[PDB]
């Protein structure tokens, strides 16, 4: 169906087209500049202007401007002192306003992006947020509503949030799609490290990289990652690229890896397939490593956790892609998860999968949730559609 | 091999590994060994002492073995054992899970100095399941971890013969330190061997 907002939007004939604004900072992150990095699209005239004003709130803080010249792109570099940091526990937000302005000063076109001031880097095997080690308490939610299928409004993304942020979750991983465009504007103002996951799953083909390997479909997966990069890179919460769960480990993965770390620099580039340790992630995220016992598959195989950390010439971290299925009555093995979290340096916590219950309503007139196969579709995979921290209502298990 | 190096009870333990004027004496201590047990092809890894205190002494005669001779690799407990003045990570009693963070000297479990980070030496416990009597406990637990993990690589049980004097009361009973009069003595930790003096199998 058509499942999101239809929106009907109106722009001059000159316009302004993509901004990246991106931050770098010192060693003690005292100083720190903004790159504002702005094109446009339409006839050039030497009297039109760009101005990147920096508002703490009501408040201006930083500015600049500069005519054009590419012909149709600016650079603005704007210096900030002492900045207020972003990170889970302290969502500080700067409302960063992009101008397109006349030379006499008449604004034509105004656009602005809530702008974060964090660092995400990868060294001697830890993910350092704000020279900080992390401690990912994740959760993977899926976009499902009790009423409305995978539509999606801002009241349930709110108490969604509320909840998570209740339980001492500080990650999400949005599986495995890119979310609703407020969803990663509510993560910034609320505090909460997001793992966007580009659009890719081909799990049931045969063999799993069947296709991520033919470079006949390189095209389509060049767009379903591309255009989410370009889409969310602005957001500062998304810390961690994620190129798809599982899909198998091609050629295909390793080009738009590279791509991504050429585009935006800034962010790990996470990817589970091809047992989860090529040369296509930056963050070995198996899928439920169990803690001690050993799963030896046949060139997917399971590690330990920690046996995985101990493999030689390994020193990316590892974060668990998925882990503690919470099947009704489970999350169990948890506590051993959390101590071998908090025993070891470079292992940095997982995703609980998953958050919210993918049960629809059925009326028999009184509603009983139901799973796959009681619709009549078949085939079906009965209650494995049921793994939620809360209910579809959102009633606390 | 090990070159006969140990300063333990000096306050502070590297006090002498320090200074360089004992550089002439290790460096003697050191080059010697070397030199007369180059040839033997069973003699694998050169060590440069038990827990010496890593000071420069250690550095500098650690790059000289291997300057001299360059097929052997050179392991070297001191300093917490994971030093540059060492390429094969030997700590002494790290337990197998249970962690043992010391100022300056930690043991962490074995698994953990496995995981450290910026860590790619492979580990070979120096000194491990005492066996002192009725003892070599954990063994197993040692020994599974040592079969799961592959650059965790086995250890050296202390130790194989009992340090025991023979003395007559003319009956000879076994007998260890204090017992000859001798003060300050250190009882019966003398007593660690898997076979006894005259080796009878424990």
């Amino acid at each position: 169906g058509i499942f999101r907002d239809v929106s009907l939007l109106h722009k001059p004939t000159t316009q302004i087209s993509d901004f990246h604004v991106a931050t770098r900072f010192n060693d003690d992150f005292s100083r720190a500049v903004l790159e504002a990095e702005v094109q446009m699209c339409g006839e050039l005239r030497d009297y039109l202007r760009v101005t990147v004003s920096l508002w703490q709130g009501e408040t201006q803080v930083a500015s600049g401007t500069a005519p054009f010249g590419y012909a149709d792109r600016v650079t603005l570099r704007l210096n900030v002192e002492n900045p207020k940091l972003w990170s889970a526990e302290i969502p500080n937000l700067y409302r960063a306003v992009v101008e397109l302005h006349t030379a006499d000063g008449t604004l034509i076109e105004a656009e602005a992006c809530d702008v974060g001031f964090r660092e995400v880097r990868i060294e001697n095997g830890l993910l350092l947020l704000n020279g900080k080690p992390l401690l990912i308490r994740g959760v993977n939610r899926h976009e499902h509503h009790p009423l409305h299928g995978q539509v999606m409004d801002e009241q349930t993304m709110v108490q969604d949030i509320l909840l998570m942020k209740q339980n001492n979750f500080n990650a999400v991983r949005c599986s495995h799609y890119p979310n609703h465009p407020l969803w990663y504007t509510l993560c910034d103002r609320y505090g909460l490290y997001v793992v966007d996951e580009a659009n890719i799953e081909t799990h049931g083909m045969v063999p799993m990289n069947r296709l991520t390997d033919d470079p006949r479909w390189l095209p389509a997966m060049s767009e379903r990652v591309t255009r989410m990069v370009q889409r969310d890179r602005n957001h500062p919460s998304v810390i961690i690229w994620s190129l798809g769960n599982e899909s198998g480990h091609g050629a295909n993965h390793d080009a738009l890896y590279r791509w991504i770390k050429s585009v935006d620099p800034s962010r790990p580039v996470q990817y589970e397939g091809g047992g989860a340790d090529t040369t296509a992630t930056d963050i070995i995220c198996p899928m439920y490593a169990r803690v001690d016992e050993d799963q030896p598959f046949p060139a997917v195989p399971k590690w330990s956790i920690k046996k995985w950390l101990s493999l030689p010439g390994e020193t990316r971290p590892l974060i668990l892609c998925e882990y503690a299925h919470a099947m009704g009555n489970s999350l169990g093995g948890f506590a051993k998860y959390w101590q071998a979290f908090r025993q070891y340096p470079r292992l940095q916590g997982g995703f609980v999968w998953d958050w919210v219950d993918q049960s629809l309503i059925k009326y028999d007139g009184n509603p009983w949730s139901a799973y796959g196969g009681d619709f009549g579709d078949t085939p079906n995979d009965r209650q494995f559609c049921m793994n939620g921290l809360v209910f579809a209502d959102r009633t606390p298990h």
